[PDB]
């Protein structure tokens, strides 16, 4: 018999997954490594050179993390002595390599302990943030100038995020937009003086002494947040003037009436600027867009051009507000934004016309704009076969919005349904990568004819290797609920025989938005699970789910651990209906917002579930942080929802769990969901003397995700599952 | 067919033990609390009246905590909103009631929040500490003089011990000393400016947003100890319109070449004060017999009246150096050393004499001085039989040392043979307590020909309950390792078969100085393991066990993590040769130092154990307390111990744990042993791939002891030990 996929091939990484990352230098070229060499490709017709040897840096003393090539191909810029801070930040030290000279540059170096770099969009300018203060440097060898003076650790943040702007407003650290040919510079300043800290124990080595104590400014749902504001400068005005100025963009009268956010900026044109400016009651958004004065020196937003757009039924955009993609001249753009049935298209607009034009429409949604030519939108959605969980990339002519062509969706219909794209600096070319139902295949394409050129990379070797293995499918459905079609998918295991009655695995997410029914193709836990252990994982997209339509999404809008739980345990009961589940042994678990859910379930008193685990967990929302709580529950007052965020916790139903077996588990530096969400849940079942399973990790974060813990936990998991459903 | 001693018996205190808890007020009368009534007792006949009726406080409108007589028996201190700080540390609100005028006193009341209060030992006046300064108050209607004005939370402590000094020097809050008549009033001062802090998350209710930092001065092994200064106050002159003047007495010169403490301070007479200082390196001790000069008004300690102890083979002191017990005059003490055999013996001091003469001899030891008067010293010994886990009173002619009488040792052998004992105020009468091997006793007796009186209670109420359940019996005994005998308890189950072979858990504490074998009748887990169960439940007194000479106890002198934990095994290995263990289920538990001691067999390699229980255990010695660790370890530095120190951690046997299963079990605001010590063996078995099981307890200190988390650890660890044996 042929082997199975074990828990030690799932830790051990036996049947690897090979990618293609290519990073594009041109309209023609793209860097690849390979051996460690950066190789350089010609996309036409796929020759290639050696970009840079890897024996040039055997010499450098320091093991190099990354690289970034300044967009002119003059300078390298290397990165080293790399370490994680949080979900995108990170502290690193900088070198930067001449590629002319062939030499490293010695004078002026980017200091010691900088926050982040950036190239400028052309040429080889620097911005680098050091001390929470901005700096910019004209040439790598040359002085810095410096932007800012009002940096101070813990409470002014300028040109980086702090730790809730990071997490959940801009998904990135870098809070500092270059203007396209790299004329300005303009930057957020972020001020956390009155917002709280979170303080937490960090162990460390067994060589410390006394623990350290990390301290994070972290607005909890309804503290006071951060304020912001923004600045332009003119970066070709720096060898002028002794001390250039920041030339400050006022949020609009309807923001500052009260709290509000900074959730995204794009640069128009070479002079013209977008921002767009949310309030904290998330619901309302308002665009700016800012012309350069260049007789008065001042940036100034017609109110003409301003653009509104808000949500009757939740918050606005899926995460935020969508990001718009102008036209060469600047005078109009693109923006994905809900249309009138609920369904998120692509709007066309005018900078200075209020009413908008859908140029897509139906019973789908558009994911991402992709790339905007003179002729052509290229875009990513769900339309295939109505399919929520697949993804493809079409095309739209901008003179004829009939003129629709699917790029991808019949290129390997059987192997390939889930597609992302690279496209070239000027959409001459485009990397297609599909990453499911079958095995990743990543291929390039010319934009002219829109023809094939050639197959970067297939999985001929893992596949070669999965022949010898038995693998699990996967089916991905359907079932109807109140005559509205709910997506699932399961894992089963190899020879599924529907006679049978198999153990059942709930892998749940379930946050608003999410989608954990689609056509991607993973080897994770579930692989072993299925194909080892004969367990069916099974995964479903209920109420609050995304990628449907705002009547779903928008199901649980101020109602958090509601319908999506709900939704959950009648999931598990349709699927003993479907006559192959073993109704004695169902399991259900999740990770993060999954881990609230879990938890909600097993203290739900529905008789459904055995047993479940729970890693990092939500508990009380009023412990998780403001921007992303208060967008789907709004402020934990008596005026507005505060009755909703009492009744939502999983503490208050500690008595229920005396019907299952649970397994806790925590990070106990996770300075994202803190320690403290499963400090509390533990002790009101001890409260109440419950008996659970609980394991918490030393100074693992929210992840989870350093090597040995990753191993441990997924052991520790597959014991207490194996335990729960008897598998010897 | 009777019931067993069952869990739920242990956890909800079914068998209750009864206490006989008196307080005697003089030579000839003790109180007793009865139906929240306070009798007053006559010792000779044993009539009693009320003293203080339970109804006096009925609209009090706060209930009280616990009660303080007056010695005048004119007032009565009364402790309400207690709030637990440390072992011994406490806070709380007191108000006097005057007893003759039937009146709660409502002017100038000790204020909330006070730290500690103390009647003078004669009359009625009163010293109380607030705000870590001292005040006095010489009539409890009249204001109080402020005597310290230095106090300052967490940095200077007048008149209270800070965290080390309170665990570890003093075993109490208190660092007040009224002299015998109350004329003085000596107190220590603390500062620990320096010392650093230890801190930890404390979660709190559910309500509380953000967690609390708990900071707390604490010095680790090695690091910076506080500082300590000692003065003495005339309470009768003390001034409405002057500062009270405080008189320095200074530590000798041998002690202020370097780091000391000061750890015992003993009145002799109305003016003479003995103190005792203990070097850092605690093998070093110096005794002041110091005087008051009533010209100068000033303290003198002459240097022909020091008196030096060292100790060539370990530490002074069973934990410390022991107290003096001086004569009505003043002129001469008695005093509990080790003789030149290391058996720790009474002996016979002048104050202006260097050498001693020993009164007691013999290879055994006195445990404590408990009376004295001129004809006889009145001491508890484990002479009797020669078990050193057995206690009884004798008494010496001071004329005449070879005429010594046991005073316990017949009163019932076969019930009784651990006795403490509490003499009234001049040793006219004394009550004997028995602890075991049957259940307690308590008696009454009159010295003057050792009558005795009366039976006080004898808990026939629990004997009759017992009678109806199957209860263990305990077996104490010896193994002879190396030509030396070492003692162990069995605890067996009931209808003991020696043809079956029985599971074994070996119960450890094993610390320096420790007693786990002995006559002592309890009921508690193990109970419940040998006779619900069919566990037997052993303990093994090894090389560092107490009571035995120091030839045993400083065996592991600066070698902590050596001989007591291979003793445990060697006792193990010879408990699974006997006939009656199963050899392929033996475990092991400990608590605090047992929790390292389980740790450290666990982690030996030795194969004996299938699985063990650590619950708060030390792993690294460089994180205990300075005071306790550099006691038996020196100081970690390389020229010191340092060496040791780093192979004595839990985290270097890591890869040892793959064959054991093991539980840890921490609270995570232990202010004792740091959550810190389990974070940092977790970790360490994280990275060797070592699977465990874990569970912590929120908020829970160094006891686990609150009445929710208490039932939680015993039902979980008990679901562990039956799995680990099979056990339905
Ligand atoms: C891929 O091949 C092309 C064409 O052969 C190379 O482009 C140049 O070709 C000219 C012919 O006029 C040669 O003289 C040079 O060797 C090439 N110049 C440069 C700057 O590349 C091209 O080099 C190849 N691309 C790569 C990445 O190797
Ligand atoms: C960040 O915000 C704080 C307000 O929270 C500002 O601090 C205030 O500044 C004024 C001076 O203009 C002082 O008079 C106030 O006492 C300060 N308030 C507090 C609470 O400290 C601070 O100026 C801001 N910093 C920047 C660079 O914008
Ligand atoms: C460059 O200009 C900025 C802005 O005018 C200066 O920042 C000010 O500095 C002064 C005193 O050092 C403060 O009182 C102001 O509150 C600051 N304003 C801002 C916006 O930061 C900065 O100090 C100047 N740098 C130099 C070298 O002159
Ligand atoms: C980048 O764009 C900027 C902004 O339009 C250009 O700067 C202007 O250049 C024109 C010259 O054609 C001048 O009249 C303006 O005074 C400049 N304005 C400012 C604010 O600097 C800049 O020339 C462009 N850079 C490059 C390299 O093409
Ligand atoms: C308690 O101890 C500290 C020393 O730890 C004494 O404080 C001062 O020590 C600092 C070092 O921190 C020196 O600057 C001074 O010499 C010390 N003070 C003085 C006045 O010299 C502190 O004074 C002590 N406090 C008490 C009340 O005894
Ligand atoms: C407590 O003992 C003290 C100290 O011996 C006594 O105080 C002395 O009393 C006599 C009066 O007979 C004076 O001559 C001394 O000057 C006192 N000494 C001091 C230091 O005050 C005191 O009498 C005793 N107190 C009681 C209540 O008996
Ligand atoms: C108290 O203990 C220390 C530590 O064991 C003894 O220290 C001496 O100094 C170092 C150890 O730190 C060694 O080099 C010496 O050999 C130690 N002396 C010996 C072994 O005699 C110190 O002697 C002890 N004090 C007493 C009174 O015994
Ligand atoms: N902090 C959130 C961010 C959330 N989003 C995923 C995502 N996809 N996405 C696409 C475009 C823009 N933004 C996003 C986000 C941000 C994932 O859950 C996180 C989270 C939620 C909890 F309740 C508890 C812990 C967590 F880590
Ligand atoms: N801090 C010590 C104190 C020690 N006690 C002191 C003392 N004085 N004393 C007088 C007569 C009889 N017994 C004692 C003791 C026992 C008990 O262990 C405690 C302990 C040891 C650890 F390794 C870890 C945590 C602990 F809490
Ligand atoms: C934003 O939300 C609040 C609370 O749900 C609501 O009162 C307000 O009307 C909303 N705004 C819009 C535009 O619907
Ligand atoms: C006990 O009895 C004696 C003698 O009868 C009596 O005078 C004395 O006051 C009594 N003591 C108490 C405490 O009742
Ligand atoms: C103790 O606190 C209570 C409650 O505030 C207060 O009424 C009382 O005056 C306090 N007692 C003293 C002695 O200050
Ligand atoms: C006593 O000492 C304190 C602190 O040094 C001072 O503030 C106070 O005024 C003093 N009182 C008298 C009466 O000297
Ligand atoms: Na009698």
């Amino acid at each position: 018999t042929r082997k199975t996929y074990t828990l030690t091939d799932y830790l051990k990484n036996t049947y690897r997954l090979k990618l293609y990352s290519l990073r594009w230098i041109s309209d023609h070229e793209y860097l690849y490594k390979q051996e460690n060499n950066i190789l350089v490709f010609n996309a036409e017709y796929g020759n290639s050179s050696v970009f840079l040897e890897n024996s040039t840096f055997d010499e450098f003393g320091h093991s190099i993390n990354d690289y970034s090539i300044s967009p002119d191909g003059q300078f390298i810029l290397l990165e080293y002595n790399y370490v994680k801070q949080w979900r995108h930040s990170y502290t690193a030290s900088y070198d930067i390599y001449d590629l002319n000279k062939r030499q490293l540059i010695t004078e002026e170096r980017i200091p010691n302990n900088t926050q982040w770099v950036t190239w400028s969009p052309v040429g080889h300018k620097l911005a680098y943030v050091w001390n929470n203060d901005i700096y910019v440097k004209i040439e790598p060898n040359l002085p810095s100038y410096r932007i800012t003076w009002t940096g101070k650790e813990d409470i002014i943040y300028n040109g980086i995020t702090d730790w809730v702007y990071e997490e959940e407003v801009f998904s990135a650290y870098s809070a500092l937009w270059w203007s396209p040919n790299g004329t300005f510079l303009a930057y957020a300043q972020f001020n956390d003086t009155e917002v709280p800290l979170i303080e937490y124990s960090f162990y460390s080595d067994e060589s410390l002494q006394y623990p350290k104590t990390v301290r994070v400014p972290y607005p909890k749902a309804g503290a006071v947040n951060p304020t912001v504001k923004f600045f332009v400068v003119n970066t070709d005005s720096l060898s002028s003037v002794t001390n250039a100025t920041s030339i400050q963009i006022t949020a609009p009268a309807s923001m500052l009436i009260g709290d509000h956010y900074l959730c995204d900026v794009t640069w128009a044109t070479q002079e013209r600027i977008s921002l767009q400016w949310l309030r904290r009651i998330q619901n309302y958004s308002v665009m700016d867009i800012c012309d350069y004065d260049e007789s008065s020196g001042r940036w100034n937003c017609l109110v003409a051009r301003q653009h509104i757009e808000m949500s009757t039924t939740g918050w606005v955009g899926r995460f935020r507000p969508s990001e718009p993609h102008f036209t060469l001249d600047g005078n109009s753009f693109y923006k994905i934004i809900s249309n009138e049935e609920g369904y998120r298209h692509i709007c066309y607009f005018q900078i200075d016309k209020k009413d908008c034009t859908f140029i897509t429409k139906g019973t789908w949604e558009v994911i991402g704009i992709e790339a905007l030519t003179s002729d052509y939108l290229y875009y990513i959605s769900n339309e295939y076969k109505g399919m929520p969980g697949g993804r493809n990339l079409y095309k739209i002519q901008l003179s004829d919005y009939t003129k629709v062509t699917c790029l991808s969706c019949e290129l390997n219909p059987e192997r390939c349904q889930y597609y992302s794209v690279s496209f070239s600096k000027e959409a001459k070319y485009y990397q297609l990568r599909c990453s499911g139902p079958g095995l990743p295949l990543y291929t390039l394409h010319s934009s002219v004819n829109d023809k094939g050129l050639r197959v970067l990379e297939d999985n001929s070797a893992l596949d070669k290797m999965l022949q010898n293995v038995q693998m699990p499918s996967k089916k991905l459905d359907f079932i109807i609920l109140n005559e509205t079609k709910f997506w699932y998918q399961m894992i089963l295991p190899p020879h599924f025989d529907k006679s049978k009655k198999y153990p059942l695995l709930l892998d749940v997410y379930a946050g608003p938005c999410s989608q954990k029914a689609d056509t991607v193709f993973r080897l994770n836990w579930a692989t072993y699970l299925a194909s080892t252990e004969n367990i069916i994982v099974a995964s479903f997209d209920g109420r609050g789910s995304g990628y449907q339509g705002d009547k779903i999404m928008h199901a649980i809008n101020r109602r958090l651990g509601t319908f999506e739980v709900e939704d959950q345990i009648e999931a598990a009961r349709q699927f003993s209906k479907m006559g192959f589940v073993d109704n004695k042994r169902i399991a259900i678990w999740g990770w993060s917002y999954g881990g609230y859910v879990t938890s909600m379930v097993l203290g739900s008193g529905s008789g459904v579930f055995k047993c479940g685990i729970a890693v990092a967990p939500v508990s009380r929302w009023e412990y998780y942080d403001s921007v992303y709580t208060e967008r789907y529950m709004g402020l934990p007052t008596p005026e507005d929802n505060l009755d909703h965020y009492r009744n939502s916790t999983v503490m208050s139903r500690a008595e229920n769990f005396k019907q299952v077996e649970y397994l806790l588990i925590h990070g106990t530096a996770d300075d994202n969901v803190h320690f403290q969400q499963s400090a509390q849940i533990s002790k009101a079942l001890v409260d109440v003397g419950v008996d659970f399973q609980a394991m918490w990790y030393t100074d693992e974060d929210h992840g989870i995700a350093s090597s040995t813990a990753h191993q441990h936990i997924y052991t520790h998991m597959s014991h207490f599952i194996k335990q729960c459903f008897s598998l010897p």
